[PDB]
RNA sequence: AGCUGGAGAUACGCUUUGACUCGGGGAUGUCCGAAUGGGGAAACCCACCUCGUAAGAGGUAUCCGCAAGGAUGGGAACUCAGGGAACUGAAACAUCUCAGUACCUGAAGGAGAAGAAAGAGAAUUCGAUUCCGUUAGUAGCGGCGAGCGAACCCGGAUCAGCCCAAACCGAAACGCUUGCGUUUCGGGGUUGUAGGACCAUCAAGCCGAAGUGGCUGGAAAGCUACACCUCAGAAGGUGAGAGUCCUGUAGGCGAACGAGCCCUGAGUAGGUCGUUGUUCGUGAAACGAUGACUGAAUCCGCGCGGACCACCGCGCAAGGCUAAAUACUCCCAGUGACCGAUAGCGCAUAGUACCGUGAGGGAAAGGUGAAAAGAACCCCGGGAGGGGAGUGAAAGAGAACCUGAAACCGUGGACUUACAAGCAGUCAUGGCACCUUAUGCGUGUUAUGGCGUGCCUAUUGAAGCAUGAGCCGGCGACUUAGACCUGACGUGCGAGCUUAAGUUGAAAAACGGAGGCGGAGCGAAAGCGAGUCCGAAUAGGGCGGCAUUAGUACGUCGGGCUAGACUCGAAACCAGGUGAGCUAAGCAUGACCAGGUUGAAACCCCCGGGGGCGGAGGACCGAACCGGUGCCUGCUGAAACAGUCUCGGAUGAGUUGUGUUUAGGAGUGAAAAGCUAACCGAACCUGGAGAUAGCUAGUUCUCCCCGAAAUGUAUUGAGGUACAGCCUCGGAUGUU
RNA sequence: CAGUCCGCGGAGAAGCCAUACCGGAAGGAGUGGUGGAGCCGACUGAAGUGCGGAUGCCGGCAUGAGUAACGAUAAAAGAAGUGAGAAUCUUCUUCGCCGUAAGGACAAGGGUUCCUGGGGAAGGGUCGUCCGCCCAGGGAAAGUCGGGACCUAAGGUGAGGCCGAACGGCGCAGCCGAUGGACAGCAGGUCAAGAUUCCUGCACCGAUCAUGUGGAGUGAUGGAGGGACGCAUUACGCUAUCCAA
RNA sequence: AGCCGAAGUUGGAAACGCGACGGUGCCAAGAAAAGCUUCUAAACGUUGAAACAUGAUUGCCCGUACCGCAAACCGACACAGGUGUCCGAGUGUCAAUGCACUAAGGCGCGCGAGAGAACCCUCGUUAAGGAACUUUGCAAUCUCACCCCGUAACUUCGGAAGAAGGGGUCCCCACGCUGCGUGGGGCGCAGUGAAUAGGCCCAGGCGACUGUUUACCAAAAUCACAGCACUCUGCCAACACGAACAGUGGACGUAUAGGGUGUGACGCCUGCCCGGUGCCGGAAGGUCAAGUGGAGCGGUGCAAGCUGCGAAAUGAAGCCCCGGUGAACGGCGGCCUAAGGUAGCGAAAUUCCUUGUCGGGUAAGUUCCGACCUGCACGAAAGGCGUAACGAUCUGGGCGCUGUCUCAACGAGGGACUCGGUGAAAUUGAAUUGGCUGUAAAGAUGCGGCCUACCCGUAGCAGGACGAAAAGACCCCGUGGAGCUUUACUAUAGUCUGGCAUUGGGAUUCGGGUUUCUAGAAACUUGGAUUUCUAACCUGAAAAAUCACUUUCGGGGACCGUGCUUGGCGGG
RNA sequence: AGCGCAAAGGUAGAAGGUGGCUUGACUGCGAGACUGACACGUCGAGCAGGGAGGAAACUCGGGCUUAGUGAACCGGUGGUAC
C-alpha cells in the first residue's frame, strides 16, 4: 500500500488517445480512439517521530518536511 | 388442578404447605467456531504457570494504549466507500449506451449518508442537510446518431445549530547576549448587515349481560311457539348453520421485578501537464476533483458569478460534532374483489431425500370418523387378502380409510362378424332389440346401396411419401406499469376544467392550487402581435376572420411509446468463484521389473589377429507389469470405449504408491489443439440474466357483417422494414 | 373471485355419472344415480378466465408383448433333512473348475456388512424356508505392532521483515508436514464373533524410589563425529523352505 | 500325528531373506534431521556423585470387528471393467513366477428344463485344385521349444543371423565320463508324441536408430533424439511468472555456460541472387513531440494592469538516406527483375497430358523395378544425393501352406426354436393397412378403373412403409458465434526516447545575468557540457543466513531504479 | 448537311454559319401545372429594383432539348449585427 504517510494517495484515471487534433484550428476535431484506465503512485524516504523509523514519503511531503516537522520530524 | 414435550405406548410418579403453564430475572452451561496457551484434516491432539491434598477451578493470541478499557468475528435487505464488467442498443461497429448497472472488496449502524454557505442564484431574494410533488423531458448533452437529462422558483414531510485553532493574560520546561517564544495546560474567542482581540403507556393475566319447551334428525346451533341481553350480533369450538353452551367480544381492573425521548485554519488557494463529476463526450469549457512539477494574499484582503476584462452583486475556504423527516424487512401483529395441495415459499415443511470431488443443484407432499367407539369373536388361507358378526348415523366410512373424472385393463348381456379392398364417417332403406326428457319427424345395434383424400402448420400448391403429435388428465402464452402520446365511446363541469406531493380523519372521505391543459400566432431569434416571416413593399408561406367546429378532469376501450412487453428456444459474452481425488507435467520420498540369449571395454598370455578372462549395453527373447498392432465379437453391450485371439516394449527417454505444487485466455503438452473429473479451437458453478434472437414453432369460447395483398419506389436491401397501393370502422360530403 | 339482492340445503349442497329435452351458437335446464357439506339464479366490478397441437411441462396409463433377455460354455447328479410351499436352504457321497489363483495377508477406502437368535414385505435378474437384505442382542482389549506425547524432504506456514487500489502477494529463523529417519518380545492357547493386544510360559524398555557397591563429577537450544544413502554385476557361509529314502 | 500324546534320522536343493554398511566395475556422481557417541560454557557440588546390581512401583492417547483383485472399494447394478504392497506348494519340462495336471485352500459365476429346423457367434476335419478369392493372402493354415551341422548381397566390421537350409528328439541294456556321449536292441502312423513355443526370401519408398502421440474411429512417413548451424547473453546476465524498486526461476549456473530458432545419426556435400522485408552497422543531409523561446495578432478596461491566441530559432529516439548480412523472410522465369539452377536426383510421396516410351518380371501388368528424359509444378540445413541396421511403417514380387476361393459338405458347442418362473426396449396421428396401371406437390395401402384376396396365427427373409435414431456436421441464408492469421482498422501489456522529481558540493570550457571598474572583469552563476568527487541512492564481504545494526569496511554512483509527462516500436 | 461530345426528337422564315455591342451565366418573388411513395426533380406567365441589345414591337433571370450529378452531419472563407 503506497500510502505516503500524512497525505497518502494512489490514483487512477481513464485516458484518451485523441486523433488529428485541431479543435478550434479546423474541422479535425479529435476522433478519440483510446479509452483505457491508468494508475500512478510515488517513491520512498525515511523519517523520525517519537522514535525514528522509515516510511514511503511523498516528494511533495519531502518538500513540506524540508520546511519543518509536521506532526512527525524529518 | 392438573401435570409427566411432539409421541399417539406401558410402567414409575409429581402435585391444594401451589404443581404445570405463562411473563421477569438469576445460576449452571461439555467441545468446535472470531477461537485466542501451542498444533490441527472444525468439534479432535500436546503443554506450561499459579490454587496446591486430590478430585476440580483460573490464566497463558494479536492490535491500541501506563492504566483502566476498547478492538478482531457475524448480520436477510438497506447505507457509504476503494475497484469496476459484458452481453445489449446503436438493426454492422470503435466514441456512445447498456452503467457507475451486475459483481468483488472495506467500514457501520438500526439505519446510514449529508449537513449549519470562500453556496444557489439574478430579486441588490435566498440562509443548513436529507425526502416527496413539481418545474420537465424545459434547459441542455449526443458518430448533434441510438439516445442521455438537470437545477433554481414554488408546494409539503422535518426543521436545533452547536464546538475548537488564532491575535491576549498566568506560566513551566527549554531556547538563544541580557523584562523574549517552539508545544502543553486553564482564562478569553468563535464571524461577511465581518466577527475577535487591547486601549475608552405496553408486558403475564383477572372480571365480563343475556333462552327454554315442542319438531326433523344419528346429532341441534336448523325449523317452530313464546322470550331475554346488548358500551357485547368481531371471531372461532361444540355431532349441522348458536347474539343468549364454551372461548370470547364491548367495558373495566391489573403486579414485587419488566421494557419505553496586531489576529481569523497554506506546501494550499492558484497555475502547467494527465484526467474526471454534475446535462458537460474539449467543445468558446468556467467550477469542483485529484497523480506529477510548482507555488500567493491578508481586510484599502481573498473565492465565485461558465473562456477573458472592467463594473456590479453573492460569499470567507484550506479544523470538528450534530437528532428528526429518508432506505430496508431476517423478525412480530393486522389485513386481503391473494393462493388453497401441478396453486401458493423449493418445503402444508425439507434446503431433507436424491445428484455432484466441489462450488452447488434439489423433489413429491395432505384428508377414517362426530368421537377410536379404530373391528371382540367365528370362517378360508403360513401369510397377505377376504367373508360373516359386531361398533357406528354411514363399514355404499376399516385404516392402500372424502370425493374417486379420463386414458388403460377386465367380467356379463343385446345386436352382430370368418368371397372381405376398407381416413373409419354421411344419408338412405331394411333386420333385431328396447321404452324412466321415451311408442316417436323414437333410443341401441345392424345388413346392404350411394356418397366421401385424418388434423394442425408451413404453402404458389397438402390425403400426402412435407412438420409436430403414443393416449387422458391436469399446468401452459397478447400482460403490467406511467401525473406518458394519440383516437373512439361515456360522465361531471363547462370558457373554463382539475389537482400532485401531503394534512386531518378513516366500518366512511374531505381539505390540500404548488402545478398542468384550453385562451395567438408568425419568426432562425431579437421581437412584433391578429397579424407575422421572407423583402428595398406589396408576389408569396404559415395564421386569425369566416365554419368563433369548445375545452378539461376522470372511466372503459383501440393503437403508440419505454421496460422481459404474446410464450418457449440459442451457439456466445462478461464477473466472482469451484475444481490437478480423472487427465497433462513438476517436486520430495518409497517401492517393482520370473527366467533364458548375446558376450563391449578393460586385464592376462601367444603371433591389429587367436585364446582366456571379464560382464557392458536407451542389446536380444519372453512372464508379470506397462501399451494397444489387425481381424472378429460386441452395437437398447457383460462394459458410456470392452472381450477372445494376435501384436509393441520388456535395465530404460522405464512402471508404480504416497504426499505435494501448477488452472481458465489460464495451466500442462517427446505437439493431436491433446489433457485439465465420461462433449474443451477455450472446463465447471453461481450470477449479469427473462442476454439478443430481422430466425422457428406455438397462441385456446361462439355467432353476425365486410374483406384483401404477394405491386411500385427506397434501403449493408432481397425470407426483413419505411411510404404509397389495396381492406375495414366512424364522421362529412353528396352523385362526384 | 367481489359487492348487493333472491334464496336453497343432513327429507341432503357442490363435485361425479347417464339422459331421446331446450336456445341460433358458445351454452343451459328436467329427471335419475353416487355423494355427504356447502351452493345455485339476477345486477354490477375485477381477472392468473375458455387448449389438440409448441420433438411443449407434471402426471398416470397404453403399443412393441408375454417379445429380447436373466450379466462369461468352470458342466452337474443322487440320497437325506427342513418346511405352509423346495430344481435352488441345510448336510452326506460322487462330479467338474482356479491353484504367481479364481489361495492368504495387508493399505486404502467402505462402515456393523462380523457373530448368535429370529424374519420373509421389498432388495436377490427365476425360487427362496437362504443372504452381504429386515429385527433385536453381543463381539472390537496393546508400556513393546502403526501413528501421537520425537525428527526432518517437497510442500504449506510464518512474530519480525519486503511489497501491493482493497481482499492480499512474498518472506529469514522457527513451526507443521510420511511416502522417509528413530525405537523395547517371542513362542503357544482359545469366545459363536477379538488377538505380537486377552490368558499361559518366560523376556525387554524407560521412568521413580529404596537397599548397597561406588563413595565423587555431572557434563548444555553451542562445537565435533556419526546418522549419511547411486546403479549393474558378483565370490563365500547360512536360514526360511522344498525333494528322496 | 493320533487313540491324553509317539518319533523326531541321512543325503541333497535353495532364495530377492540373513551374514554385511562384502568385492568389483561404471558415471548420470547418488536427502535432511533428531535420537545416538564425544567436548567443554554457564551453573550445581565436590563426607548422601557418574555408573552398576537387586527389589518394588509406573506404564497415557488414537487405530485393531468385517470386506479388502472384490457381491462389502472406484464403475448409477450382487457390473466379464479397474485397484498399490507382501507371501504364493508339488510333478514334469534346459531354466522360470512359463505351459499341462494337481496339494492346501477356494469355487460351479442366483432362471431352469427339453429339443436337436433356417439363420448367427466360437470351433474341429475336409476329395481333387491351391490364392483361381479379393482393394490387399484380410483372415485361417503352414512355421514352433532345445541340440548338432550349415548360412548370402551388403557392412559403419558391431551386424545382417534364429539368414536361408539339413539333421536329431521316445523306451530298454552294456560301457565311458561328474545327466551326458558311445554302441546295440525295442515300439508306434507318429517320439519338445498332450500344453505353451518364429513362416521365410527378393526388391523398393519414408524415417537413421531405442523411444513419443490424437483417454474413446488416425501410432505413421507425425513428434522428440544425439550431431550440426545461426543468433543472443559480462551477471541484480539475456530470458520468463508477477497488483510489485516485492519475491523467484534461470542459477547457489557465469561464455567449454545459459536462452531462442531451424535442420535432424553417419557420408560427400550445401551453388546463384542485398533488388524488396527483417536485422546489424553508419548517422553528411531530409523530416519529427513535449519542452526552452515568446517576436507579433487580439480582446477588456480612463489607465496600472489582467487576459485569448500565437510564430522564427532551438528541441531525442525513431523513419527517409548509405553499406552490409541467406544454416535471416525469401526469389532462382515469360514462345527484363537482383538474379536466373553448382552438384546431385527426376514420369518422384513432386508427372497434368498419363496406362509416356523401351526393357524386366506374369499367359495376360493402369501397379511395381531399371533406364530415358518433354522436370505442368525437383534441388541443396522449410537441406540435395547416398547409406549398413532398425520398422505392429507403406509398395511390388517369389517360395511354403492353407476352405480366401472353384464349392461347399459333415461335425461340435453358445444362441435361435418348445414348457414352466421373472420380463424390458427404441417406436407409436389414428388405422377395417393388397396387385397393376393411371393421377395427383411430379415415387399412392388410403384418389380412378381393372384384377386378386375366407377369419386368425406361427417360424422365417429384409423389397415397400420415401422404415428407425440425431429439428443435415455438405450447400445457401442470418447486417448469428467462436478459433486462427496478417503490411485490414483501433487501441494496448511490453518496450525504446526527450524533459521534470528523487538529486547532491566541485573543479573544468562557459552563447548569457546583476551591482560591479581603467570596448572591460574579481564578487558570481540561470543553466548546458564533458570530467571528477561521497554524505542521497544501489550493492557486497564480516560471530549476527531474509531484515536491522555497526562496520579497519569494499565497489558503483548523482547514472541505475521509481513517479509524471513526450514521441516511436508494439498481432504479444 | 450542320447542330461541342451518344442517339432519338427537332430544325430551311433556323436551333446551322458570320460580325457589332454588352452581360439577363441578375437580386427579391412565384399564379399555375407536369413528375415522384417520399425526398428530390421539370416547365413556368407575370410584379419590384435595376440593368443589356434594338429605331422600335420586343427579347434576355445561361446553351436546340434530353447526361455533365450526391440529402444529411462536421468544418474553411466573406458579409450581417439576431
Ligand atoms: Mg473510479
Ligand atoms: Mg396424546
Ligand atoms: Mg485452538
Ligand atoms: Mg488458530
Ligand atoms: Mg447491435
Ligand atoms: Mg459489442
Ligand atoms: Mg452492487
Ligand atoms: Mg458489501
Ligand atoms: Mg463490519
Ligand atoms: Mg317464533
Ligand atoms: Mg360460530
Ligand atoms: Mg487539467
Ligand atoms: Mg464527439
Ligand atoms: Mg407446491
Ligand atoms: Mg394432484
Ligand atoms: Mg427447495
Ligand atoms: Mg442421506
Ligand atoms: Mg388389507
Ligand atoms: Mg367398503
Ligand atoms: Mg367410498
Ligand atoms: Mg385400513
Ligand atoms: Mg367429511
Ligand atoms: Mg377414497
Ligand atoms: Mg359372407
Ligand atoms: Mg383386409
Ligand atoms: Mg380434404
Ligand atoms: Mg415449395
Ligand atoms: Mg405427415
Ligand atoms: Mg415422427
Ligand atoms: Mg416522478
Ligand atoms: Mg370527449
Ligand atoms: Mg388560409
Ligand atoms: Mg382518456
Ligand atoms: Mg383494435
Ligand atoms: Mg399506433
Ligand atoms: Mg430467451
Ligand atoms: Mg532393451
Ligand atoms: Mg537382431
Ligand atoms: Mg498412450
Ligand atoms: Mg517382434
Ligand atoms: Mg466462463
Ligand atoms: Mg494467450
Ligand atoms: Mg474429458
Ligand atoms: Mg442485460
Ligand atoms: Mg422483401
Ligand atoms: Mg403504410
Ligand atoms: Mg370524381
Ligand atoms: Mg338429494
Ligand atoms: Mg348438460
Ligand atoms: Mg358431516
Ligand atoms: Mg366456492
Ligand atoms: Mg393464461
Ligand atoms: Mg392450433
Ligand atoms: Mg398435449
Ligand atoms: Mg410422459
Ligand atoms: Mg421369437
Ligand atoms: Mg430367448
Ligand atoms: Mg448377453
Ligand atoms: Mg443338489
Ligand atoms: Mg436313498
Ligand atoms: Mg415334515
Ligand atoms: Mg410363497
Ligand atoms: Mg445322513
Ligand atoms: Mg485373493
Ligand atoms: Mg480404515
Ligand atoms: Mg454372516
Ligand atoms: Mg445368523
Ligand atoms: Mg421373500
Ligand atoms: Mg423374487
Ligand atoms: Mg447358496
Ligand atoms: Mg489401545
Ligand atoms: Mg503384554
Ligand atoms: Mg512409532
Ligand atoms: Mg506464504
Ligand atoms: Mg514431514
Ligand atoms: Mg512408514
Ligand atoms: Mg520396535
Ligand atoms: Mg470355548
Ligand atoms: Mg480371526
Ligand atoms: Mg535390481
Ligand atoms: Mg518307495
Ligand atoms: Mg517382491
Ligand atoms: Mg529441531
Ligand atoms: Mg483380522
Ligand atoms: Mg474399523
Ligand atoms: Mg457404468
Ligand atoms: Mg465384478
Ligand atoms: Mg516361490
Ligand atoms: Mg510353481
Ligand atoms: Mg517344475
Ligand atoms: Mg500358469
Ligand atoms: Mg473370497
Ligand atoms: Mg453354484
Ligand atoms: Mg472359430
Ligand atoms: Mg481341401
Ligand atoms: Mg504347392
Ligand atoms: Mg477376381
Ligand atoms: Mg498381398
Ligand atoms: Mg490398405
Ligand atoms: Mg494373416
Ligand atoms: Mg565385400
Ligand atoms: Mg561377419
Ligand atoms: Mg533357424
Ligand atoms: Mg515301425
Ligand atoms: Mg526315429
Ligand atoms: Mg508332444
Ligand atoms: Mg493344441
Ligand atoms: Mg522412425
Ligand atoms: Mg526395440
Ligand atoms: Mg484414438
Ligand atoms: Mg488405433
Ligand atoms: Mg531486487
Ligand atoms: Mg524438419
Ligand atoms: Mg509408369
Ligand atoms: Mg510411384
Ligand atoms: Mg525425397
Ligand atoms: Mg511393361
Ligand atoms: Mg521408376
Ligand atoms: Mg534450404
Ligand atoms: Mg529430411
Ligand atoms: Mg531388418
Ligand atoms: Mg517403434
Ligand atoms: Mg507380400
Ligand atoms: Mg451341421
Ligand atoms: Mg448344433
Ligand atoms: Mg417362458
Ligand atoms: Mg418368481
Ligand atoms: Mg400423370
Ligand atoms: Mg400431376
Ligand atoms: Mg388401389
Ligand atoms: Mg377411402
Ligand atoms: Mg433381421
Ligand atoms: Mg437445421
Ligand atoms: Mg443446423
Ligand atoms: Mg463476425
Ligand atoms: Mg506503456
Ligand atoms: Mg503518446
Ligand atoms: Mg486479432
Ligand atoms: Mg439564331
Ligand atoms: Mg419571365
Ligand atoms: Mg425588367
Ligand atoms: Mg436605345
Ligand atoms: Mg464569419
Amino acid at each position: 500500500y503506497l500510502t505516503g504517510k500524512k497525505n497518502l494517495v494512489v490514483n487512477s484515471v481513464i485516458r484518451r488517445g485523441k486523433a488529428r487534433a485541431d479543435g478550434g484550428v479546423g474541422r479535425k476535431t479529435t476522433g478519440i480512439t483510446k479509452r483505457v484506465q491508468r494508475a500512478n503512485l510515488h517513491k520512498k524516504a525515511i523519517r523520525e517521530n517519537g522514535q525514528v523509523k522509515t516510511v514511503w514519503l511523498s516528494a511533495n511531503a519531502l518538500r513540506t518536511l524540508s520546511k519543518g516537522p509536521y506532526k512527525g520530524i524529518e
